[PDB]
């Protein structure tokens, strides 16, 4: 079934963004492990798998709609310290959140309700799981201090 | 069996107080979880269930005594930080403690010994479980500092 | 992430309504049990738990959106006989249904699609589970008579 | 193997009748459930599955005999109340019974003994299971009254 | 709860379409089995069950909304060869897809968000399961030839 | 119990025909295995066992009726290639089908209803299992070509 | 421990190549599934996981050696048909093979024997698993024809 060219293009924009999110969590999780923070490694490794699934859902939907997926990831922007890395992932998730919301609006306008639902599932993941967890870590650092927070992530 | 109107009225006062305790633990537990303190969430979520059972015991006893339960909760007074929330719950439990003790005295005076025993069970919970645990947390903050205490509640 | 103030306010209106639904089922279920209708007790006790979960979902979403939840329940309006209690719960659910539908429209307008989905889940529960079951009981009373219906709920 | 054109045509008449029986039980069972009579729902849902199997046996036999099955169901005639629905299903089963008996006679005449046996299996189901159960329900309503009968089907 | 007459009417249009889809898969699956293609039989038998569930969801929703379901299936249009049957089912699913999308738009307009969600679930099934699988089979025939494809479906 | 001499004689005719069917499947199944088509071997080996049981039922019935069974099999007519062997077994089953139908008519005429039922069971096996499967194989060869069909039977 | 800058740079070149291999298998596997070749989907999905592990081993080794991993994947070059996709993956694996062999030589020269061993493990995977399997598929297409080969991958 041929999708609407505007929806396919916009799914392709989301796809290169999810491929990038996957890669930024790839490097941050391994950096965390390199420093001995295994709890941060585990969480961001898990989030890398989750972004791979988000990318996979977009890719498959684009193929079903007879589009050609764009496989070049967006640039990533890794941090160099634990607070910079948390902030960099939160900025990325906020960008994804905004992009998914605009995508849902576009899908509704072009009456592509299944693509809309696929983006809504990812939006809920972005807001209630990925971004929220990051806001919490930054909040924890603010409440107990960075040293105590890092101790808790060994 | 018709209870004494003074006992029924006083059980109704305790009931609106327990409905309020339930609700104050509802909001504090979720605030704790919002900030990433899952151990505080778990404990206050558990205490919300316990106040619901205390409310339930009062409600059922009022119905057995052919009274009409008053279902409007007392106002709650949530805190805005972990130490304010602990202090606010301790103040509420101290109020409940005093109210239950006065109720036991009233039940004894009106020779309603089963209602007295129901309040005694709740009084033991209030003093030895709910209030004591709160005093302990505040004591811990005083002994290791707030930052260390918060770290321990992640 | 800061939610839209209009959405947060409206979620807060829904929250005080769910806290009230929870409490009206609290008292009706116990009244049913007081009279010996254990099947009505079981169903409304189950519905009290369900409204507590609906309230919980709203409360958590409001906190995620950086709002302050309003914990005062709306007034309840319990019945005094089995048909009045069924009618009173149906009137409450119809009110909730209308309020949730208006909320979904508001969330769509402010492009808060995750809050919309949370309300849609609750709307489906309200229409297809809570309100429908009540309409059925009233329908049963109409078809076999109140005496037979009450016999069936022992 | 080419069947006798008269037998194939007559199997096709039975087939559109079974497709209709399936559909009339589809709607009646769901109407019963809509009203809260789950025991009537369960029985007629089960009978819908049974008519689907009766239809399936006829359809497959028609294909084996190199005919073309007629898939348009006969008109159905649902009732609007429990006694009308029982009467409407009994009238349909009595019609099926008569049609199957005439079919068995036709198959015997054209020496199609396997098609005869397939109709005999369905005739036994129609008389001893479907129609009999309906006659029993109507008999029960007559003996204990409609209100008591409906109570028993919740 | 009385639904909007325009939504009820449109659900009734979808219902007669699902009853038809169920019946077209009924006959095609049995034709496939008659020819010895058991893998096609299994898949279309499974899809017949799925359309029966789609019909059932619509029927129940119409009853909940106090409408009267229309139980006459749309005409079906079975093929006479494996490629015609695949094409005929794909044409039917494309028609259903378009009809469901228009229905979702109508439900949104009349603020019937639960009926909208029921259609969205069916739309996802239609696009991502039923229609996609058909497009794949036709694609396979194009890539390996009809003879090889038929061999693979024994 | 002495059977009718005409029925006994006719059962004896069917018996020598079943002994022959058993033997023709004996040789064809082993020829299929000799060539490496193990799926054809398995099916015709299974059908040899089934004809042995059909023969056994006739033999025992003849003895019960105090007749003397005729144990000389009819001549068989094996094919020399897979399509000739399928055609030769289909011709044999069509002959058996016709002979069983005439036998059922004869049994009905002589009011030997148990012998009739024994032949009806075998007739259903002949039409719906043995002959149908053969027609299907020949149909498959016609649809995918003989080479592909043979590949599928390895 | 600081690695040799020339080795770190060369590991970084291999890393962007493995990230690309991972992505080319990502898209090809999903394209294969889109067309209904589930065996090709399964194999290339498995190879995507394997390249992710190869990338992960390089990334971690670069961090251990105190380098900064380069996370931008090389360009990929997906095919548009099954033979083009197989050829495109074989060309990529041949490039990886050559790059790994040059890397092993470089590591030996700089006496980084553990990095050498990590590349040797990946080289064995590339030659004996990934590239060999691709050569086999192309060989199969050449021996039985593309149509038969595609049939075998459903
Ligand atoms: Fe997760
Ligand atoms: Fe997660
Ligand atoms: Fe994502
Ligand atoms: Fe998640
Ligand atoms: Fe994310
Ligand atoms: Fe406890
Ligand atoms: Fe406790
Ligand atoms: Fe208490
Ligand atoms: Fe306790
Ligand atoms: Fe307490
Ligand atoms: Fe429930
Ligand atoms: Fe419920
Ligand atoms: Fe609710
Ligand atoms: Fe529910
Ligand atoms: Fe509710
Ligand atoms: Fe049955
Ligand atoms: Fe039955
Ligand atoms: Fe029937
Ligand atoms: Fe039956
Ligand atoms: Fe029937
Ligand atoms: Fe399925
Ligand atoms: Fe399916
Ligand atoms: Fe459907
Ligand atoms: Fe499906
Ligand atoms: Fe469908
Ligand atoms: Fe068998
Ligand atoms: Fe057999
Ligand atoms: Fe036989
Ligand atoms: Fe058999
Ligand atoms: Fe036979
Ligand atoms: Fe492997
Ligand atoms: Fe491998
Ligand atoms: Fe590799
Ligand atoms: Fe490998
Ligand atoms: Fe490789
Ligand atoms: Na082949």
């Amino acid at each position: 079934m041929q999708g609407h060219p505007e929806v396919i293009d916009y799914l392709n924009t989301l796809l290169t963004g999810e491929l990038a999110a996957r890669d930024q969590y790839f490097i941050h999780s391994r950096m965390y492990e390199d420093w001995g923070f295994s709890k941060l490694y585990e969480r961001l490794n898990h989030e890398m798998e989750e972004e791979t699934q988000h990318a996979d859902a977009l890719l498959r939907r684009i193929l079903l709609l007879e589009g050609t997926p764009r496989m070049r990831p967006d640039d990533i922007h890794p941090g160099t310290t634990v607070p910079e890395m948390l902030e960099a992932d939160l900025k990325l998730e906020r960008h994804v959140r905004a992009a998914l919301a605009k995508g849902i609006a576009l899908c509704e306008q072009h009456k592509d309700f299944v693509s809309r639902d696929i983006l809504k599932a990812q939006l809920a993941d972005t807001e209630e799981d990925h971004a929220y967890w990051l806001e919490q870590q930054l909040g924890l650092i603010a409440r107990m201090g960075l040293e105590n927070y890092l101790q808790s992530q060994i």
